[PDB]
């Protein structure tokens, strides 16, 4: 039948404050979705379809945080608003830079499910940080890159394994 999802948008203050709003989605074609990007601060909750649902995907560096979640139960995408600090450190560290070389790259402490060290380059921006595997292997890195460049990703598991060589 229908799936009832939380609904809000950062155009409004609906994410950042208020009673939680509902929206009907067409399941199984659609699911509850929650998309976060903070550098700027874009936040949305509603209906959508991500391949790999239910699940989450995420990436953070020193100055950017992306997170996505998809799920299939009532208001599963609701609750308190997320930021990077909602996620307890997971024990790993990765090098970080924005779109960068060995002459600067600082380690950050990885949080939540973002336990892979990432390097990605777009044909020329380069980014490094902490990522989930689903972020490494999806189309998510191609998105969140300026315009329509050629994207290659490399991820590894192990603290600091994405160091600039
Ligand atoms: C985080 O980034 C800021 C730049 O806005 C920088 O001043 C700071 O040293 C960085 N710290 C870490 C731990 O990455």
């Amino acid at each position: 039948r229908y799936l009832e999802c939380a609904s809000c948008t950062s155009l409004d203050q609906s994410c950042e404050r208020g009673r939680e709003q509902s929206l009907q989605c067409r399941y199984p074609t659609e699911h509850c979705i929650e998309v976060v990007t903070l550098q700027d601060e874009d936040y949305t909750r509603g209906c959508g379809s991500l391949p790999g649902c239910p699940g989450t995907a995420g990436f953070h560096s020193n100055q950017t945080f992306h997170f996505l979640k998809c799920c299939n139960y009532t208001h599963c995408n609701g609750g308190p608003v997320l930021d990077l600090q909602s996620f307890p450190p997971n024990g790993f560290q990765c090098y970080s830079c924005e779109g960068c070389s060995s002459e600067e790259a600082s380690l950050i402490n990885c949080r939540g499910p973002m336990n892979q060290c990432l390097v990605a380059t777009g044909l020329s921006y380069t980014v490094r940080g902490c990522a989930t595997a689903s972020w490494c292997q999806g189309s998510h890195v191609a998105d969140s890159f300026p315009t329509h460049l050629n994207v290659s990703v490399s991820c590894c598991h192990g603290s600091g394994c994405n160091s600039p060589t």
